[PDB]
Parts: structure tokens; sequence; C-alpha cells
């Protein structure tokens, strides 16, 4: 079971969106998927309204109990892939872990995902997260898995 963690600054906008979009395209039995924040700055707060609204609009199930959670030393050891939503998340992930795990740290998509904390365009965010989740699936799953879904 591959263990994937999407990461952004506050874990209320982009990275939770990736968690639940990814969870909608691959089974809990073959991939374990969570999300985290690099910072403290939103800890305990629920998914941002813009991500919640997007997920409801596209009928993507999510855990209403989900709250912003900062990534921990345990997480860096446990997760196989720690995927930052933009290059700032990637850099901060590497420094806060003193570069001990750089080979598990990835950028979600080349060029990045625009930050809807600034653009407020959660539709653009959804479309890019949805496509990037598809790419991660083709990257992380075996060819045999790909050929039988769907
Ligand atoms: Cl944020
Ligand atoms: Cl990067
Ligand atoms: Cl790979």
């Amino acid at each position: 079971m591959k263990k994937v963690c999407f990461v952004c600054l506050g874990n209320i906008c982009r990275s939770p969106m990736a968690e639940f979009v990814m969870k909608s395209i691959v089974s809990s039995d073959v991939m374990m998927i969570e999300s985290r924040a690099t910072s403290d700055w939103e800890h305990g707060n629920p998914i941002h309204s813009g991500t919640q609204s997007i997920l409801k609009t596209y009928q993507i199930n999510y855990d209403i109990t989900k709250c912003s959670k900062q990534i921990t030393i345990t997480d860096f050891n446990t997760f196989d892939y720690i995927i930052g939503m933009d290059s700032d998340n990637v850099k901060n992930l590497k420094e806060m872990s003193q570069h001990q795990w750089d080979s598990k740290i990835y950028l979600f998509r080349e060029g990045g995902v625009p930050d809807p904390w600034y653009t407020n365009d959660f539709e653009e965010t959804y479309q890019l997260v949805r496509k990037g989740c598809q790419d991660w699936l083709s990257r992380l799953m075996s060819k045999e898995y790909l050929e039988h879904h769907h």
C-alpha cells in the first residue's frame, strides 16, 4: 500500500482538495491518502469554504471532520510520497525536515497549482487538481492496475 500525503501551507485549500479528489479515483485498499500543512497557521480549522463548495458541486465525498494538521516527524517517516502543491511547499518541506527525506518529496505538478487563497478561483484549482491527480495515478499505479480501471 502506497502512502501519499498532499501538502500546502495551511492544509485548508489546495492540499485537502487533492486528498479527496485523489480518494475519489483510487480505492482505500490500494492507496492510503492524507494531507497536511507545512505551517501552524490554520491548525485545527476545517476545510476552507471554497474547497468544500467545489467538492460538493462535483459530488466528491469528503470527511467533514477533516481539519488542518501540520506535518510531523512521524509523517516524514511513514509516508512514501509527500507531494507539495507548489514550489514553496516543496522548499519548506525540505528545510523543516533538514533534507533527510528529499527523495520522497515531490511537486504536485510542474509549474504548480495557482493558490486560490489569492486567486479565489476554486474552479481553476479543481480542474488542475483533478488532472494532476490523474497523472499521479498513472505515475504511481502499475500498468496492470491502470488497464483494469476502468
Ligand atoms: Cl493556506
Ligand atoms: Cl519545487
Ligand atoms: Cl514513481
